[PDB]
């Protein structure tokens, strides 16, 4: 038969909604058996039409996808491939948004949704300052800076040479020092120690916006190109509190298991427990009002100026979840 499995059909109606905010990732997931980063970027890349543009053959492209999608740990509960499949997605509705209309380059695209579905690549469930501590050799091979989002990069570029994966075979040398460049730039700032500087540069943009006929932003340098792409992609990853509650409770308990068992593990070795990963000593709706107030929603209500009106649905969903969270505070 040459005709989708009911599975297969049941999976490509959940992925009509892949232009939404609020796809139901987690359903994906398990609709296709646990492939949620392969067959939402496939989606993507087919809409996109990327494949014809890069010249990607699909089989590479596949096997790409499943290979990167294989080197998320399935045994860490938040930054694993159904992360990865959330982030890329939600970045793809970024692109989207009408303030954005023909800004973006076919390349400058290709490079946010393939830093988004590299950016946690091979994450082990603890964080930087865990990493450098434990005198891990992560951190040794990194020099403490960055370790993880280098290692994320340092992986998602070397599977490209496994066989049949090299997604970028049929680019030129000038395309794919471009692509490699802002691939690397976007994946670096996601590196919570990068928000500040990275919102104050946000809001400065925002402070001297300007518009073209028609509205849409005028973007004239690959500083503040980058920029722009490295806030959104940054958004993506900081999007959990902006998507109806159902979802963001789910991205709340696992977060919550991966940060409790890190503090298992720092409690076990005599060492500080990091902040939110006491599970004796938590307050899960306390930290989700406080990263709200103090990381997301300053980001959030900054992109929501730059692209207004496009994020004010986002930015009320955000608010109404913070209130939500607030009001079961004991
Ligand atoms: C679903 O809820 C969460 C999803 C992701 C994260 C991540 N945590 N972090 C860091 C973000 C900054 N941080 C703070 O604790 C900052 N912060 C608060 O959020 C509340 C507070 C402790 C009361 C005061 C305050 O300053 C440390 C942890 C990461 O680095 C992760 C990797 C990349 C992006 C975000 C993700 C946290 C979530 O809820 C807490
Ligand atoms: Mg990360
Ligand atoms: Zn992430």
């Amino acid at each position: 038969f040459g005709v989708k499995t009911e599975q297969e059909d049941v999976l490509a109606k959940e992925l009509e909604d892949v232009n939404k905010w609020g796809l139901h990732v987690f359903r994906i997931a398990e609709l296709s058996g646990n492939r949620p980063l392969t067959v939402i970027m496939h989606t993507i890349f087919q809409e996109r039409d990327l494949l014809k543009t890069f010249k990607i053959p699909v089989d590479t492209l596949i096997t790409y996808l499943m290979t990167l999608e294989d080197h998320y740990h399935a045994d860490v509960a938040y930054h694993n491939n159904i992360h990865a499949a959330d982030v890329v997605q939600s970045t793809h509705v970024l692109l989207s948004t009408p303030a954005l209309e023909a800004v973006f380059t076919d390349l400058e695209i290709l490079a946010a949704i393939f830093a988004s579905a590299i950016h946690d690549v091979d994450h082990p469930g603890v964080s930087n300052q865990f990493l450098i501590n434990t005198n891990s050799e992560l951190a040794l091979m990194y020099n403490d800076s960055s370790v993880l989002e280098n290692h994320h990069l340092a992986v998602g570029f070397k599977l490209l040479q496994e066989e049949n994966c090299d997604i970028f075979q049929n680019l030129t040398k000038k395309q794919r020092q471009s692509l490699r460049k802002m691939v690397i730039d976007i994946v670096l700032a996601t590196d919570m120690s990068k928000h500040m500087n990275l919102l104050a540069d946000l809001k400065t943009m925002v402070e001297t916006k300007k518009v073209t006929s028609s509205g849409v932003l005028l973007l004239d340098n690959y500083s503040d190109r980058i920029q722009v792409l490295q806030n959104m992609v940054h958004c993506a990853d900081l999007s959990n509190p902006t998507k109806p509650l159902q979802l963001y409770r789910q991205w709340t308990d696992r977060i919550m298991e991966e940060f409790f068992r890190q503090g298992d593990r720092e409690r076990e070795r005599g060492m500080e427990i990091s902040p939110m990963c006491d599970k004796h000593n938590a307050s899960v709706e306390k930290s989700q009002v406080g990263f709200i107030d103090y990381i997301v929603h300053p980001l959030w209500e900054t992109w929501a100026d730059l692209v207004h009106p496009d994020a004010q649905d986002i930015l009320d969903t955000l608010e109404d979840n913070r209130e939500w969270y607030q009001s079961t505070i004991p």
